[PDB]
């Protein structure tokens, strides 16, 4: 039971870790969809 709580709560922070890194990256990704759409509205602009 403590050691089970214990067990799946060291399996979250590893998660969650991982999710942080993921987020980053996407909203770095979303910097450059952003970066590449403006440059095509002011090219058609």
């Amino acid at each position: 039971k403590i050691e089970a709580i214990e067990k799946k709560q060291n399996n979250l922070l590893r998660a969650i870790e991982a999710q942080q890194h993921l987020l980053q990256l996407t909203v770095w990704g979303i910097k450059q969809l952003q970066a590449r759409i403006l440059a095509v509205e002011k090219k058609i602009e």
